[PDB]
């Protein structure tokens, strides 16, 4: 797994983009394969959210995630709140 | 993989329980474990889908599955149209 201060960094970054759009951010797993990295997440949103709205979330998720922390690939599992 | 009319059978009972629920279903893949066996396929649904109700549906399917054909397990990931 990827070290605890990174994790934090990863969580507060998370937040902040997911404003307005999502919920909660829980079941946070990492791990790392030298120059590459991975991250898994379940993103709760409203249960009324368009499945393509969050769709195009993870997406921009992964992007963000992309570029702020190289070499991180990201899996987003969508989860209606409840 | 399970026999292949079996597969076929599986394919037009997903079509026919996803009628005025989702759009399509595809890449169908299953595997055989003795008396289990397992099934993950895509589940297409319109953009506007609520995701409480994608996984409404999904719950749905799975459950429909297993008693439909015994010892079946399925996973299923949610996908927006185009």
């Amino acid at each position: 797994g990827l070290p605890p201060e990174e994790v934090e960094r990863i969580r507060a970054f998370l937040q902040e983009r997911i404003r307005g759009r999502a919920l909660e951010v829980h079941d946070l797993k990492t791990r790392r394969a030298g120059p590459r990295s991975f991250l898994e997440f379940h993103l709760v949103v409203r249960g009324d959210t368009p499945v393509e709205e969050a769709h195009r979330l993870c997406d921009e998720l992964e992007r963000a995630l992309a570029q702020a922390f190289p070499g991180l690939q990201a899996t987003i599992h969508v989860e209606p709140e409840g």
